[PDB]
């Protein structure tokens, strides 16, 4: 149902050079609009970059992508599958930059690969407005994974962008999924080589100096020279970025999981790992107290809002898509009885009945 579309402007390029796009279907009678950023980890230095080149070039290039794309979970446009948004306008936009969506470089005779991902979001919304964005009440701009991390870094820089070209009416929101992390001890030591198994705190490190990246203003001014890698954590950013932004974490999450070093894949797990993991749990809890509008889900996985089936998953007797719509009418205070704030409190994986078996 969403149609591909190459960026006009030539130089906003993925990380080869290949033009970066998006994926559209336009939803003429609807004011709403979802711009959806892929996820699909990172890298962090040139030789690395090359290994995603081989085998996950797709995350690197647009040589090979399909004409068209189906919508799925929010992006889907059938109530069946999206009870919450089935009627807006689609967009998802391709992760080709391995940025976290935070680059805005460009390819040179010093560098082997652009990272361009927070230029890719601009130019997007610059070419959505003359296709209808320019009507648009709200725009929320989704993610999952590292799209849901870069929902965070770059929400506020979408709410400028309009308001310094003139369009001060466009309600900018967000909606980070599986991008909010902790940047807590490994359960097992590993040195920071290959994307999955290195630390969270490195990995930041050694790839926003290496995409060049850029972070939200005030969470900048925050931790200050050297120090913006702080800024790629959610309960760090968060506090400073002015626009609504409605966060989904599971609270074990797999790729948290995946550079903590941690494998639940064998029936012995001794009294160490459980300490490890319940403690990330309380974590990660504590870290969304502050957060109003959040879905948290005790449950190992990975990602929700694109997944067919996200529809099945409660917190407290309340659905993701029901949230959702609550907390689009707190933004029209506590409600009655429709809940935004939807934090699992139980301490162990799947503790939670409703979490996905597979
Ligand atoms: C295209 O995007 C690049 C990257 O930011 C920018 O420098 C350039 O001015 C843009 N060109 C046009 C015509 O918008
Ligand atoms: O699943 C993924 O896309 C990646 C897993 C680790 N990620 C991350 C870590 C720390 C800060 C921000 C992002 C994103």
């Amino acid at each position: 149902d969403l149609r591909l579309h190459l960026l006009l402007n030539t130089s906003v390029t993925c990380n080869d050079g290949s033009p970066a796009g998006y994926y559209l279907k336009e939803s003429r009678g609807s004011r709403r609009w979802l711009l959806f950023l892929e996820g699909g980890w990172y890298c962090f230095n040139r030789e690395n970059c090359d290994s995603r080149y081989d085998t996950m070039r797709r995350l690197m290039s647009s040589r090979d992508w399909p004409r068209t794309r189906t919508g799925t979970g929010i992006l889907s446009s059938q109530p069946e599958e999206n009870p919450y948004w089935w009627n807006a306008n689609m967009v998802f936009i391709p992760y080709c930059s391995s940025d976290v969506w935070s680059g805005a470089s460009s390819k040179s005779e010093k560098n082997e690969y652009a990272f361009m991902g927070a230029l890719i979001i601009q130019e997007v919304v610059r070419e959505l407005l003359g296709r209808g964005l320019s009507g648009a009440k709200v725009l929320l701009l989704a993610g999952s994974s590292a799209g849901g991390t870069g929902v965070l870094l770059n929400v506020d820089r979408v709410a400028e962008q309009l308001e310094k070209l003139g369009y001060p009416a466009i309600q900018v929101r967000g909606l980070a999924d599986s991008g909010w992390f902790l940047d807590n001890k490994q359960y097992r030591h590993t040195d920071c080589v290959d994307t999955i198994t290195c630390a969270p705190t490195e990995a930041i490190r050694r790839g926003i100096r290496y995409w060049n990246g850029v972070v939200p203003e005030r969470c900048r001014r925050q931790f200050q020279e050297g120090e913006e890698w702080n800024c790629f954590f959610g309960y760090k950013v968060y506090p400073t970025l002015r626009s609504p932004v409605f966060v989904v974490q599971w609270l074990f999450d797999e790729a948290q999981l995946t550079v903590d070093n941690v494998h639940l894949t064998g029936q012995p797990v001794q009294e160490g790992l459980r300490l490890y993991i319940q403690n990330l749990g309380r974590e990660l809890r504590h870290t969304l107290k502050d957060v109003p509008a959040s879905f948290a889900p005790a449950c190992l996985s990975h990602e929700i809002i694109i997944r067919s089936h996200w529809t099945d998953v409660q917190v407290k007797g309340t659905s993701l898509p029901r949230a959702l719509h609550c907390w689009d009418r707190s933004l029209h205070t506590p409600l009655k009885g429709c809940p935004v704030h939807l934090v699992d409190s139980c301490p162990w994986p799947h503790c939670n009945p409703s979490c996905p078996t597979g």
